[PDB]
Formats: C-alpha cells, structure tokens, sequence
C-alpha cells in the first residue's frame, strides 16, 4: 500500500498520518497493519478522548518487544485514561473493597482477583460502590451479581464483534481498541434503556 | 422530624441544607419527603456531577404543578446534563438515525419512537453510532438489537430496585434518580468485564 491508500482508506489526512509518524504512534514504514495501527490511533483519539501524549505511552507498551505479551496487554490497558484512586482509609471504601471482591468470587472472575493489587479498572469500581453506599444505597455483591453477568454477555459480544471485523488484527491492538470503542454507544443504549422503561412504569409525552 | 434529624439522616451538613432551602433545591419546611428530596440532591451532585444550578432546573420540573406528570418528567430528565447535538448534514449521521430507529422498531421500544424528536437521550445514541460508522465499523440495527435488549434488563433491574428500596419516593424523583444514579457503576462494572474477559482470551499478567 501506498501513503495515498493509507491516507484514503483510513480517513486521516495525508498530514496527521506524518504527524503520527513522527509522534511515534505509528511505525515508519505500509501494510494493513500500519493501516489497523492508524484505526486505532483514531479509535482512542475521536472516540476514547485520549490525549495524543497518552496514546503515545499505550502504544509504547503494545510495541514493548523487552516483555511478553501477557504484561504487555496490562501496561497498555492501564496506561489508558484512569480515575482518581480512593481514600483507603475511608470506612465506606474499606467495604466497597470487601463487596468487590465478593463479587468477582460469586461471578468466579478470578483472573480479575489477582490483578486487583494493581487493576486501575477494578479500583474504578471500588470507587463507584463506595460512592453508592456513602448515599446509603445498599450496593453489595448479592445485588451486582446480575448485573455483573449481564456486562460479561456484553463484554463477550464486543470481543466477538472485534475477533471477527477485525480478525487480522494483533491481540494487544485489538484488547485496547475495545477498551475504549464501546462505551459511549453502550452508554447511550443504557440511558435510552431506563428512558423507554422510565416511559412505560411512569409516564413521559411531549407537550 | 427536626433539622438535627435532617442533617445527621441525610450526611449532610445543617449549613449546605439551609444553602438548598434559599437555592430553591428543597421545598420550605420536615417529612420524609424532604429527606428523600436532599438524597436525590446529593445524588445529582455527587454521582451526577450535575450543576447546582442545572439541579434547579431539574426539581423545578419535578415541582411544575401547572403541568400533568407524565410531562414534567420529560422536561424533567432532559433538563439534565447532555451531550451536543450532531450536524444533521453529516451522512453519517443520517445513516446513523436510520439504523437507531430499526433498531427500536427492532426492540418493540415505540413509546421512545414517539419521543425521539426532542429526546436528547435518543440524539446521543444517534451521535454514538455515528462515530462508530465513520470509523467504518458496521454498528447497524441487527448487531445492537442483542445489546438493547441486554441494557434493557440492566434498566429493569435498575428501577425494580428504586421501586422497593425507595419505594416512598415520588415517581418523578425515583425516575430522575435512577437517571444519573447507576451509570459510574455500570460503566466500572463494564470495563472490568471486558478486562477480565480480555484476560481470559488474550492473557493479562502483573509482572
């Protein structure tokens, strides 16, 4: 391929593609996997709102060749955009740890169990139930085991979908990009969800 | 109930409440009614990161007495925080609106049908799916009817749980609540799910 079928098939112009180059966000070169590369610069760039420094670094450890794989697809992962770590000391977020962990037991997510020390992911959640329960709301394992299944079906259909539309793609790449591809149609589906819901029980027209 | 009651029932300070009195947040006195109406307070501005005065706007809606329910829960939930709207002429974005209205056709989601020309929560599905499109995935009606379907459940499971936990509260305020309440939880429950599962087929290690 040439830079001009890159430059057309991917939708980046000419000029952001030598930015890219220079910037290390893509290897110099180009075969479909500098095209895949630059899809997933723009995946995190337009959709996961990640900063172009950031990429950077995520990108650096999917192109880490000093680690296998299996460490690599972590750093990469949590290199990407992260939320504020808890006050440990907190008494709601000692609890929301103990619920978590009582959940991935129930849901057997033990993977998740012993990167948990390090997971920026599973500390978000810790995160989100303390808050829950410091309104009081009795957020426990019992009660987010449904809805801990009903994501893993959703989670398997992402992975399913990218094992498929994009086959040829490398692993890491691909862990990433769905990382960060998702989440705002699967939010936007959820809120329309309680929206058509909210509807039906309670009632809602327009004038 | 008294103040003293209010305040050490609701964590919230004796000050921040005499603060939302003269905002117009809660209604002069103290029932339950006001301590519910304070959590949803708190529940808009912590979990929501809704602005006190987008707040007001909100529970000036779910205390419109010159309009019948089932309107001012619309004006009600719309009033929230939401995203920017699409440029229409985008082709995109039509492509987008096409396969968004299959896919409730799909789901038998009519009543959002009918609410689809001002309802934000339908426009920031259209502009979710549209981003996807112009980065050539094939998001189309088929493949996200299984997702609608599951964050239907979610949506269920989320008001069948306000509806006996809060089972009290005014409808308008439940429905509000449940609004803004659920989506830091499930997003973290989503991505954990994803990594969890990433790990499962890809493989995830701490070194």
């Amino acid at each position: 391929m040439r830079l001009a079928d890159l430059s057309k098939r991917s939708g980046v112009s000419t000029a952001t593609i030598k930015y890219y180059l220079r910037e290390g966000l893509l290897p110099p070169g180009y075969d479909e996997d500098h095209l895949r590369r630059l899809r997933l610069v723009r995946a995190l760039i337009q959709v996961g709102k990640v900063p172009v420094a950031t990429a950077r670094e995520v990108l650096g450890h999917v192109d880490d060749d000093s680690l296998g794989r299996t460490v690599r697809l972590g750093a990469a992962l949590w290199a990407l955009p992260q939320d504020a770590e808890p006050d440990e000391a907190d008494p709601a977020v000692a609890a929301a740890r103990v619920e978590v962990d009582r959940l991935l037991e129930l849901l057997g997510w033990e993977t998740s169990r012993e990167l948990a020390p390090l997971s920026p992911v599973h500390r978000s959640l810790v995160v989100a139930v303390a808050a829950l329960r410091r309104l009081d709301y009795p957020w426990d394992a019992e009660l987010m085991a449904p809805y801990g299944e009903l994501m893993m079906e959703v989670a398997r259909r992402d992975l399913d979908f990218m094992e498929t539309h994009a086959s040829e793609a490398e692993k890491v790449e691909m862990a990433v990009a769905a990382a960060v591809l998702f989440q705002p149609v699967l939010r936007a589906l959820h809120r329309l969800a309680q929206e058509e819901e909210s509807a039906r029980r309670y009632g809602i027209e327009l004038e």
